[PDB]
Formats: structure tokens, C-alpha cells, sequence
């Protein structure tokens, strides 16, 4: 498998993942089906996402690391699937979750060769490989602001902090997509509990990266030995390489 | 003008303004083309926006309190007017934003006989009259929730919160909708500066409290002698009539 492979397989999911989504009432979505692998209730809107990814997926050599079904399969290509980055929001009507997938040649986040994420809202794509990151098709890369008083996504403020905005949309994928494209200036997730999951974040981080993005843990350590496995939690640091270690010493 | 009158009005310039934001390009949008009478700058996207607004507006004996333009005409019935509600939002491509209006019969808030946001991304309809509160024509009310373990939209947390989701979408109108449908179980914006004008937060109030909402300023004070004018600023708390306490307990 390839990274021309991956972004194929990629958008088939995408639209197989829309179509059952968008088919569904909110209604339905926000059901309690069963408790998921990762220790948090599946929603319908879970389920069908996740079977209509799994359907396409099932037919490749790859081990899938995923919210709701956990580690399935033995291919040596590992995939950090979330077959619904978002699901709160998607269950209310509000247009900001996503489909996520990361493609690694082992099962450590320094091996990944490709991540996508796709706005099952909007049908924005965001992917990333060796050509660079793109937003519907156009290249993109992260702002250069330098100063802390810029626009960040932050999980949580605790604080007083000199940010000229923050928000919180409730998709991290989609959210390091935002800040990939230069939206924002930064993504921040600090909370102690350490909560995001490596299918949350490894696409995310990946066309960060590629779109110029330095992105690193809490004290500035490297995510390459990130774990594609369920243990797995991340916190996150991402910025331009001039904002990152102000941002680095404004968090300690 | 009765509310039957307000709603046809607001549906005319949501169609108008609509269509004129949709055609734009982001990169247009974007653009500064002035300074607005607030003392924010205009962009293209806002002054499109207000255009199509008051063009309609016009046509009616009202006086328009709007954030571009800032007081005009000379009509006996206030329009607290946000042309476009989450402008940066709007200049980025992220799909939560929306045209505000609120309607009264004289220029303080109490005296306020409807309210209307329609999100210009997705097409959601907000609205509410004597009748009630609407969401696309059903019938709409604020969560039950009774502990401060919620959902909550909040500007800005600044210290550690029991909150169960802290979210910040950045379009205050739309914001209260979310809250006033029950999607988030309260809306908090307790920034010292005092930010909120009268059109950002007068029709997202009014369609809250017709949910059932109690909605108040910072000290539990009502919200009834709220100025239709530029210089007005709003610190806002809304909840259920059970959560609510708690949460001006929660600030102090
Ligand atoms: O997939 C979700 C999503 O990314 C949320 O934004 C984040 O707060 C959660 O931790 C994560 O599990
Ligand atoms: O109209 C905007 C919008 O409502 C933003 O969400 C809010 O943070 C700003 O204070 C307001 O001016
Ligand atoms: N992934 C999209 C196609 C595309 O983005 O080009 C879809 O299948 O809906
Ligand atoms: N969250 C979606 C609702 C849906 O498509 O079912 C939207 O308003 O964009
Ligand atoms: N304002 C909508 C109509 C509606 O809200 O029902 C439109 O014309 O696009
Ligand atoms: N507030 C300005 C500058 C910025 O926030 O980047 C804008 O909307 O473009
Ligand atoms: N501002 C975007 C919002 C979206 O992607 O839905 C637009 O052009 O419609
Ligand atoms: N999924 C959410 C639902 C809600 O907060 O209303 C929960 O854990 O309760
Ligand atoms: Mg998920
Ligand atoms: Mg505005």
C-alpha cells in the first residue's frame, strides 16, 4: 500500500461514511447502542460510521486501530480510524465532526505515511503525504504568527491567558485540520487527564506536520513513538516553529 | 408591525443575505473594507451582509441598531441587527455563523416581541414569538439539567471548572440557540471586559427565554433595560431555573 492507495481508499470511506450519516435523523443518531472499546458509549451515528468504514477497510492488509471495535486485523499497515471525530456535535445538528484515518507502516506514529480527515458536514477534505497538505485539493500550510496573542483552539483554559481568541469546536481532528490550514495559529490540548486517543489525533497531527506545523507533547518531547494501540493518550502542543516553544514555556 | 410581520421580514433578508455571503469566496470575504461604527473593522463580508439587510429594512418604520452602521432611521420599532454573526467563522470556511435580529417595541430589551437567528452555513431557522421558540418550525425548550457537571458554552473559563464539556463556537447568536434548544444546557459569558453588544446577544436572549430559559446578567439581574444602542454591553448567564443558581453561585 501506497500513499495514492491510502487517499483512494480514504475518500471511499468518506463517502460511504456521509452517506450513512447524512441519512440519518438526529433522533436516531444520539442513541446508546452498546459501550465501545475505548471505554465510551457507541452512538447509532457511531455504529453506522464505523461499519460502513470497516466494510471498505476489511478488504485491505492492515491492522485498524478503532474508537468503538478497538485493534482488528493483522496487516502489517496500521490505520487509526475514527469513524466519527465528533460525535457529540453530530448528534446535535452542529457541522463540525469528521471522519479521520491515519495510515502508519508500523504501529508507531513516526512510521505514518498518510492521514486524511473529512468533514462529514461540509464535505471539506483535508490529507496530507509526501507531496505536502491539502484542503480540497489546494495546497496548505500553517500561519506564521509569532506572537501569543493569536487565535487558538485550546483544550481546556484554566487560566488567564493572552490569546486574542480561543475556541473549543468539539473535533479535535477536524480542529488540528483548522489549525493545519492556518485558521488558527495553534492547537493546545493540556488537560491533565490526558484524553485524546492516537485515532483523535495521529491524522490531525500528520497534516499539521506536513502543512509546516511543528507539533510535539506537553514538555516539547516528539510524538513518534506514539502507540497505534488503545492505551495510547496524547497531549498536544502545534504551532509554526517560532510561536511553539513561547507557547512551551507559557504552559509550564 | 406584529410578529407575524417580523417573521416575514427576517425570512426575506436570511434568503437575501444568504445568497449574497454563499457567492463569496473566502478570500473576499476576508478583506477589510472599513471601520465599523462599533470600532471593529468591517470586512467584505459583513458590509454584503448588512447591505442586504438594510435594503430590506428600509422598507419599514423601524430605527435599526446594527453593528456596521451603527443607529439608523427613525421608526418606533428597535431592530438590533448583527448582519453576520461569527465573522471570523464566516472568513474561514468554519460553518457557524448566522444573520441576527431582534425586534422590540421600544429601544430596551424588555419591551422585545421577537427574535430571529438563522445560521447562514446550514440553514437552520431560530426563532421565537408569543408561541414559543422554533428551531425549522418544531417547537423548541431549554435542557433540564440541574448539575453544574453540564455542557456548557462558555466565554471565557478561566480557572478550573466541574463542567462535563466547555465549547466556544464563536457566534454568540447562534451560541444561545444551541442552549435554547437544549443541544448545550447552559451559555455563560462572563468576560470582565463585558464584550457582548445588543445584536449580538438580543435575539439569541429573547429565543432563549421563550425556550424556558432564565437568561441574566452576571449578578443574577435582569436583562430588561438593556439599551438598543452602540454603547451597550452585555455579560451574560443562561440556564434552567434549577441550573441557574448554581451557576451564579459557581462566578462569584
Ligand atoms: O474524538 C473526540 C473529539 O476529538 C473531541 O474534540 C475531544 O475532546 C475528545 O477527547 C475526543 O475523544
Ligand atoms: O458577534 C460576535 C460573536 O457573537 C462572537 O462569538 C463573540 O465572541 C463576540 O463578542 C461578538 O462580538
Ligand atoms: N471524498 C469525497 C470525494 C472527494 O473529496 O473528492 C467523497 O467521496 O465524497
Ligand atoms: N450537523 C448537520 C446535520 C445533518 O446533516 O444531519 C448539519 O447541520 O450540517
Ligand atoms: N430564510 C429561508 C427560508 C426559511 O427560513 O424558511 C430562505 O429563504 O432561504
Ligand atoms: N481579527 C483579525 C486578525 C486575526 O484575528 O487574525 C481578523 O479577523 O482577520
Ligand atoms: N463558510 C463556508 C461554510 C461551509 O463550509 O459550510 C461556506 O462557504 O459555506
Ligand atoms: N454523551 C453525553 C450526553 C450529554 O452529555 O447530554 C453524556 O455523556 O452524557
Ligand atoms: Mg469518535
Ligand atoms: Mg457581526
Amino acid at each position: 500500500m501506497d500513499e495514492r492507495d491510502a487517499l483512494r481508499i480514504s475518500r471511499e470511506i468518506a463517502g460511504e461514511v456521509r452517506k450513512a450519516i447524512a441519512s440519518m435523523p438526529l433522533r436516531e443518531r444520539v442513541k446508546d447502542v452498546g459501550m465501545g472499546k475505548d471505554g465510551t458509549p457507541t452512538k447509532a451515528a457511531d455504529r453506522v460510521a464505523e461499519d460502513a468504514a470497516l466494510e471498505i477497510l476489511r478488504k485491505e492488509r492492515v491492522t485498524v486501530v478503532t474508537e468503538e471495535s478497538g485493534v482488528l486485523g493483522e496487516g502489517d499497515v496500521f490505520v487509526a480510524l475514527d469513524p466519527l471525530d465528533g460525535t457529540f456535535n453530530a448528534t446535535r445538528g452542529i457541522p463540525v465532526y469528521s471522519v479521520s484515518l491515519c495510515f502508519s507502516y508500523s504501529d508507531k506514529l513516526k512510521d505514518a505515511f498518510f492521514g486524511y480527515v473529512y468533514n462529514l458536514a461540509t464535505g471539506d477534505e483535508y490529507y496530507a503525504d509526501s507531496s505536502g497538505a491539502y484542503r480540497n485539493g489546494e495546497r496548505i500550510e500553517v500561519s506564521d504568527a509569532e506572537e501569543l496573542y493569536c487565535n487558538a483552539i485550546i483544550y481546556y483554559p484554566d487560566r488567564k491567558f493572552p490569546f486574542k481568541r480561543m475556541r473549543i469546536f468539539g473535533s479535535a481532528a477536524t480542529e488540528l485540520c483548522f489549525f493545519a490550514d492556518g485558521s488558527f495559529d495553534c492547537f493546545l490540548d493540556i488537560r491533565p487527564g490526558k484524553m485524546l486517543r492516537i485515532y483523535d489525533a495521529a491524522a490531525g497531527v500528520f497534516i499539521a506536520e506536513k502543512a509546516g506545523g511543528k507539533v510535539t507533547e506537553l514538555d516539547g518531547e516528539s510524538l513518534g513513538n506514539k502507540k497505534f494501540d488503545m492505551q495510547e493518550r496524547l497531549n498536544i502542543v502545534a504551532a509554526n516553529e517560532k510561536l511553539h516553544p513561547k507557547l512551551l514555556e507559557l504552559i509550564k
